[PDB]
DNA sequence: TGCACAGGATGTATATATCTGACACGTGCCTGGAGACTAGGGAGTAATCCCCTTGGCGGTTAAAACGCGGGGGACAGCGCGTACGTG
C-alpha cells in the first residue's frame, strides 16, 4: 500500500509505524527485502542515539 | 691594757579592745485566699467523603554501581630570615 502511494500519486510523505519491540527489526529487514526504494529510519538508544 | 658584765634603747610577735558587714528576727498594707453568679467555650457524637492503599506478575528504560589509567595535586623534608617572644 505504501509503495502504491508512491506510484499512484506524488505523495510520499514521512510515514510512521508503531511496532512492538520484538518485531522492530523484521520491518526493517522486510523493508530492505520488499520495496527497497524507500528511505527507512529506526529508533534505538533513547538518551543518546 | 684586754675583757666580761649589768643595765638601758630600741623591736616584735603576742593578746586585747574596736570597727564594718552580713545573718537573723519582729512588723503591717498591698498582695493573696476564698464564696457565689453567669455562659460561652470546651467535651462528645453522627454521618461523610475523599484521597489513599493492597499484592504481584511481565517489559523496558534511565539511573545507580563497578573498574581501570594516570595526572596532577595533597603531602613529607628541609633551609631561611625576620618577626614577634622575652627581658
Amino acid at each position: 500500500l505504501l509503495a502504491y502511494l508512491a506510484c499512484e500519486k506524488e505523495n510520499w510523505g514521512p510515514h510512521l509505524i508503531v511496532v512492538p519491540t520484538s518485531v522492530l527489526l523484521n520491518w526493517e529487514m522486510e523493508f530492505k527485502r520488499f520495496a527497497p526504494g524507500f528511505k527507512v529510519l529506526t529508533y534505538y538508544g533513547s538518551p543518546q542515539q
